[PDB]
DNA sequence: TCACGCAGTATCCTGT
RNA sequence: GGAUACUGC
């Protein structure tokens, strides 16, 4: 009875189905002795919403305070008399919580007596502004189903979750294979320490024409690379791929040149032909259907692929458009809209993988083509067909062969890109650390990791979290530099997770920083405990560092030294993320305040730094917001880093958290301009031997907008 | 329906 | 005064 299973993508319709979320996912069935998809659909998702009595009576707003003590019965029976009958709820259930509440909204205490009420979500929607009598402000009024959910059950991520007692389906409601019903969300719970399980992966790639007179895109043909076991949480399998499929169509007017029978005959029988572009897609429909991937991936998937293969499903009225996604649905998601999202709901349950968005992510490239892309990391070379010649390619079966064979070895080199990166698992991992949903991760960005990040760690605590909405402060200190040019060893000191380590050390939160509705506020007392923000971060820094030491293992593989190295990076962009939407004007947790503290106190930390080490009778001739560099003058390399070592104990002296360390011994230093130099950095060897790697930063050899020569 | 911060260098244009 | 790029942290 015990429904046990592990859930990959949630997905909600705030419109057509009330309270009503559709997670995905894999289970396991012992007949097929393997795993195969679901849908649970979760239901009765009660709207709550949080009411904050008044301190004394007020008489609607129209004769200010009364003196008359406020109850939460009072609250209560103002709810039930007049809101209640005025908004046409019929049904609900109250209750009186304690919660604490530290945010940018004036006149709310820090902790406070709410009364929680929960009402079904087919009623209508309380206003953000409803002031009565005995409350003053109503929170929750808009949150939607899928945030109540995963935060009430805390749920982080993709996981196994289990199910009790749950029921079937009246009708079919999704393409899967195994459904159920779950009436109540308390019924759902997350069940720790499981591996993941494989999923199946669809590599797909698309030829399309032009037509002139209609100027929309026709596709021609289409290839797909699938894996069934897939995992997320190893190395990926070799090879990439187990199957495939590709399906080839006739154009509207040319015609085979009377030898495709013998070509598709003696070259293999996976490759499907026919003659109207409605076959094509209603095949292609079919097997997508049949092999029900959890992860579709493409280049340019978002832009290119799901857009004009939903346009061309429309435009050619292809029964069962819905097969795309993994619901059933009737009316199609209205085409447009920013970035994918009418594509996301096109292809509801399946995660997206589009290769573009994540080497943008990733890793940096001169373009983020194809060509390019596979040029840098796969290291090959790649043909491209003209577009005015795959028209003409219908005039031998030779061409056509080679031009479906084109878009096989695309795919191929889609799926190889995808395994290099580590895309999925990587992209697990942050979505378990956030605790958003993978597709939101996978379709890039920054705010709603932290946002769903933040939530979590503030929901857990007894927080009432903000209301989804519905240069500006001062930043680093950057010293003048010595220009010129430097032959003896320079030693470059830098300060370990600067801002997050600063958010630690003098605990600012949310919770300890007094704001004011452009001032820098007052540091923290010492005397109060580590806020949410802080202790968050320092969890981040800790994955890192544990990270680090896995890079730093002695004789390990290149390849997963490299694939450690992106980890790395990705942990540090979230913490730093995590610092910088304190200061995002469109983000739930603007917090300018505290931000521009972050960025002030840096600068102390900086120029204080810089005192130290002219005190010291160095020479200070650089840095940039958490780094100084050192003109040794010396050429003694062991001195040298006798003196890093020395001062580098000095300055740590003054802190607890923050630590300061050696980033690079450079033989030669060549400084032009601030943020603009290059150098010679020294990685010793031993026995006092060293190699010496050449290092830009700034320069323009260094940028994409000058030509190669 | 979306979207991390700020500091800094380089190039180019201002008619109806 | 403005506009267009992309480095640094
Ligand atoms: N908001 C934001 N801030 C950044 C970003 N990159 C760097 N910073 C800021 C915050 C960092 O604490 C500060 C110091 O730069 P670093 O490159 O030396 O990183 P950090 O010191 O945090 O760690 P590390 O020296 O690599 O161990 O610069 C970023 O991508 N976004
Ligand atoms: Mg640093
Ligand atoms: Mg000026």
């Amino acid at each position: 009875q015990v429904f046990r299973f592990y859930w990959l993508d949630a997905y909600e319709d705030q419109y057509s189905q009330p309270g009503v979320v559709y997670l995905f996912g894999k289970v396991w069935i012992e007949s097929a002795d393997a795993y195969v998809s679901c849908c649970v659909s979760v239901k009765n998702i009660e709207r709550t919403v949080y009411l904050l009595p008044r301190e004394n009576r007020v008489q609607l707003s129209t004769g200010k305070d009364t003196g008359a003590p406020v109850s939460m019965m009072h609250v209560y029976q103002e709810f039930n008399e007049a809101v209640a009958e005025k908004y046409k709820i019929m049904k609900f259930k109250s209750k009186k919580v304690d919660k604490d509440y530290a945010f940018e909204i004036p006149d709310v205490p820090a902790s406070s007596e709410y009364l929680e009420v929960r009402y079904s979500a087919d009623s209508p929607q309380l206003p953000q502004d409803l002031k009565g009598e005995t409350f003053s402000h109503v929170f929750g009024t808009n949150t939607s189903s899928l945030e109540l959910f995963l935060l009430s059950r805390k749920i982080k991520g993709p996981s196994w979750l289990e199910i009790k007692s749950p029921q079937l389906s009246s009708q079919p409601m999704s393409w899967c294979k195994v459904e159920a019903v779950v009436t109540r969300p308390d019924q759902v719970s997350v069940v720790k320490d499981l591996a993941p399980p494989p999923v199946v992966v669809l590599s797909l790639s698309m030829k399309t024409v032009q037509n002139a007179k209609t100027h929309q895109n026709e596709i021609v043909a289409i290839a797909a690379l699938v894996h069934h076991t897939f995992p997320l949480d190893k190395a990926p399998p070799q090879p990439p791929f187990q199957t495939h499929f590709c399906v080839l169509s006739k154009l509207n007017d040319c015609i085979f040149p009377y030898d495709y029978n013998e070509a598709v005959k003696q070259k293999n029988a996976n490759i499907e032909i026919a003659l109207t572009e409605r076959t094509l897609l209603g095949f292609f429909l079919a097997k997508i259907h049949k092999i029900d991937p959890d992860v579709i991936v493409g280049h340019d998937i978002y832009g290119f692929d799901l857009e004009v293969l939903l346009q061309r499903i429309n435009s050619c009225k292809v029964p069962f458009w819905s097969k795309i996604g993994r619901l059933r649905r009737s009316v199609m998601p209205k085409l447009g809209g920013r970035s994918g999202f009418a594509e996301r709901n096109a292809a509801c349950g399946r995660i997206i993988c589009d290769i573009e968005i994540s080497a943008k992510e990733l890793i940096r490239c001169k373009s983020y083509h194809l060509s390019e892309l596979v040029h840098q990391i796969l290291k090959a070379e790649r043909v491209v067909i003209p577009p005015e010649n795959i028209r003409n390619a219908y005039n031998d079966s030779v061409h056509l062969l080679y031009m479906l064979e084109n878009t096989w070895i695309d795919a191929k080199f889609i799926l190889q890109i995808m395994c290099e990166l580590n895309v999925l698992p990587l992209a697990l991992q942050i979505t378990n650390i956030a605790g958003n949903v993978m597709s939101r991760t996978l379709m890039g960005g920054r705010s709603e990791r932290n946002e769903y990040l933040l939530l979590h760690a503030f929901t857990e605590n007894n927080f009432i979290v903000p209301d989804k909405p519905v240069a500006a402060y001062a930043g680093g200190l950057v010293l003048e530099p010595k220009v010129g040019f430097y032959d003896k060893f320079i030693l470059l000191l830098d300060f370990n997770s600067l801002y997050p380590s600063i958010i630690q050390e003098y605990n600012i939160c949310f919770t300890t920083v007094h704001r004011e509705a452009d001032e820098i506020p007052e540091l923290p007392h010492s005397d109060l405990e580590m806020g949410i923000l802080p202790r968050e971060i320092r969890k981040l820094v800790e994955r890192r560092r544990h990270v680090k030491q896995l890079m730093k293992q002695p004789d390990l593989n290149p390849d997963l030294y490299l694939q450690y190295d992106i980890r790395q990076k990705a942990l540090k962009l979230t913490a730093n993320s995590m610092y910088g939407c304190l200061g995002f004007s469109y983000s739930r947790f603007y917090a300018k305040p505290l931000a521009a503290l972050v960025t002030h106190q840096g600068r102390e930390i900086l120029l204080h730094t810089k005192e130290m080490v002219q005190k010291m009778n160095l020479e200070v001739i650089y840095g940039d917001t958490d780094s100084i560099m050192i003109n040794t003058n010396c050429n003694n390399l062991e001195e040298v880093f006798k003196l890093g070592n020395r001062v580098k104990s000095e300055i740590n002296k003054s802190y607890k958290l923050l630590e300061i360390d050696i980033d690079g011994i450079f033989k030669s230093l060549l400084l032009l301009k601030k943020k603009k130099y290059a150098a010679l950095t020294v990685e010793p060897t031993g026995d006092g031997k060293y190699v010496t790697k050449q290092e830009l930063k700034g320069l323009d050899i260094v940028r994409r907008d000058w030509c190669e020569l």
